[PDB]
């Protein structure tokens, strides 16, 4: 085994509690299908009351989801889909409503956009997400500056969660500094709110024992705390938490990406002749130099780029364990795996690429409109 | 000419605009009608950009009027009611939409009050201001709890001011230390959203060019202070303001009042017999202790808080003159003064505990429910 990552340090740093395979036979178990290759490759390691959620479940009580989006230039890359990919699987396996939430607020507070600028982009992404293909009868897609005014219970959710985080904590969290507008500092109430029932009456109406699941990324930890020390003070369900390890940069294994670098990931925008000659260019290999090495040494998976996208992308199991076995024993050179990866990334991207171009203005329109939907338990 | 209170020192501090005789014509001869006492008798002795409602009005276009009531323990009293009687005039003397925000979210943040006492309490102040007797067809009561998620237009102004106003700003004013929760830092926003037309779309609808008008204490100046100065930043006109003096704590010329202390003013929930015996005791005099002497030297109305009381409710000008020659002269006695007083006020007080006791529920409701309203230059 190569170096690369730790994940179990982590578990403590942060206190989480990690998914063992007890757990993962367990949601299996509930859920009567077979668990997501990012449960059982390890991708989502680590989780905060997934066993309540389930408690719920297993005991025929609903749950639902929550994911985030905030309006960016849309240069959205292969790494923001793992949250997606695994969201809509969660969805699909046991059947519960899940809440998107486009911070068109929060951009136009950060970034020096215009009002309308920023609610254009949320629509934009809004494309990109359904593009994913989440079921729209049980999804639904806010914008943050439309449905403020619009709803009987997120406003006051908002006020009841503001009065129970003071200044301090927020500065200690986020790091705010005096020179911010007074919008930024209360914004961690607004991402924090969808974490309620009752913040969605045409969906919860007043329910308030829904509790809520939130896949997100290990160090994001931090930034749920908040949310989970407050809810029981305001009489709610702390939302439960999913843990994901890092999405690989491009080059290197583990560095942090970017749109300002448009050479640290493959973005949903590129073409098939970009992703061949990123992969082959860029992507950091963990193979030897010479051929003649490579073929007695070989390369370590645990550091090579490349086949750990495969690790996220490639479903069959037993072609990604061969490509892990002859990449290791040398069988297998370092071009021959950017070309399986490249095999692999193309039509995810050109499926994506496709299935974007067929929302309508129609269909955003209908994801975004708050409406009664179905689900399990309901 | 007694000591007193001086103003026209403020004039200068705060670096507004004094109300002469010849701006005080101007709004006669605009509005074609008589201008009210407290303008007559220099009770609202400053302004702001007045001249531009004018312009404004006199180019036969519209504004409109803006007034604010945190829910308390509804311990409302006689010196409350200066700024409701002014902006009632207002109303009518220019046929304008009034808008009354009734911050429940404020009390909810300051208070130990739970998210329906609030909104509760915001319901009981709603009776005591209907019971002044505003134009149903041209006011709209406002929860803010409850008007927020039900706009287009509110959240995105508050989001819009909250991007133009830094902590620094605000800490500045308002002395917010980093103990507070991020809901009272974010709060100014709100009660600062109001002042724009746009805010308020079930009224006027889209529109930015109305201008507001926002009749209020000369201290609060610096308080619209940062309200005035972000307007043009976010596109708007600024609201113009009607700055009056204080109203006299009961006792000593010019103290601060409370509900802390029952003996600083006469609630408009006291009787007669409390209204009575409060100005009889506790009403600073500015008249002599000796009769024989309160006859060749007579008494000071600048300093007799009854005397300053009349200057506020008795509404013909003769008799107000007459009594205060009368009481400076020596010929009236310092108790034939408060006897005036006390006939003037417990009407008033009656007055309004009637008219109130005459709210129902169906008129809350509906004062307090968006829709729109008619007025001049509409």
């Amino acid at each position: 085994s190569a170096k690369g990552i730790d994940y179990d340090k982590l578990i403590v740093r942060f206190g989480s509690s990690k998914i063992d395979k007890e757990l993962i036979n367990r949601i299996e178990r509930a859920t009567g299908q077979r668990p997501h290759h990012f449960l059982r490759r390890g991708i989502f390691f680590s989780h905060r009351d997934m066993n309540q959620v389930l408690d719920a479940y297993e005991n025929k009580k609903p749950f639902y989801l929550y994911t985030g989006r905030g309006p960016s230039s849309e240069a959205m890359h292969v790494g923001h889909l793992i949250p997606f990919i695994f969201t809509k699987w969660l969805q699909d396996v046991f059947n519960v409503p899940l809440v998107i939430q486009m911070t068109d607020d929060e951009k136009y507070l950060w970034k020096d956009l215009t009002l309308d600028q920023a609610y254009s982009y949320a629509v934009e992404n809004a494309k990109d997400i359904i593009a994913c293909g989440f079921d729209i009868n049980k999804t639904f897609i806010f914008s943050d500056l439309d449905y403020m005014g619009m709803s009987s219970g997120f406003y006051k959710n908002v006020v009841k969660i503001q009065k129970h985080v003071t200044f301090n904590q927020v500065k200690g969290i986020f790091g705010f500094t005096d020179s911010d507008c007074i919008g930024k500092i209360s914004f961690p109430a607004i991402q924090a709110a969808p974490s309620f029932s009752n913040s969605f009456p045409q969906i919860f109406r007043d329910r308030t024992d829904i509790q809520c699941l939130i896949p997100c990324a290990i160090d994001q930890d931090p930034y749920f705390r908040m949310t989970r020390d407050v809810a029981p003070r305001i009489g709610y369900p702390k939302p439960a938490l999913l843990h994901s390890t890092f999405f690989p940069a491009l080059q290197g294994a583990q560095t942090k990406m970017s749109a300002s670098d448009p050479n640290s990931s493959i973005f949903l925008t590129d073409t098939a002749k970009q992703i061949k000659t990123k992969v082959n260019k860029h992507a950091f290999s963990g193979g030897r130099d010479t051929i003649e090495e490579h073929r007695q040494f070989g390369g370590n998976c645990d550091v090579d780029v490349s086949f750990m996208y495969l690790t996220f992308f490639l479903e069959d199991d037993d072609k990604l364990e061969q490509i892990r076995k002859d990449y290791t024993s040398g069988a297998m050179l370092t071009g021959e795996l950017k070309k399986a990866l490249i095999e692999v990334l193309q039509p995810l991207i050109a499926e994506h690429q496709a299935r974007r171009k067929e929302v309508t203005d129609e269909i955003v329109k209908e994801f975004m409109t708050p409406r009664k939907l179905s689900f399990d338990f309901q």
